[PDB]
């Protein structure tokens, strides 16, 4: 469960960082 949480959160960070760069 914690792995899943951390992974979702890391991925959302990635998505939001990429969108900000674009
Ligand atoms: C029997 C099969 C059952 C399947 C199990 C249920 C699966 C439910 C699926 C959920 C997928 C939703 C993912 C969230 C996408 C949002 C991207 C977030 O993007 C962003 O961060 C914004 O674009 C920022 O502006
Ligand atoms: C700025 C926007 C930030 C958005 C933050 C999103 C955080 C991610 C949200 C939830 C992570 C929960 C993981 C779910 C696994 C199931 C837990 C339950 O698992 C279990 O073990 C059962 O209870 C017992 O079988």
């Amino acid at each position: 469960p914690l792995v899943v949480a951390a992974s979702i959160i890391a991925i959302l960070h990635l998505i939001l960082w990429i969108l900000d760069r674009l």
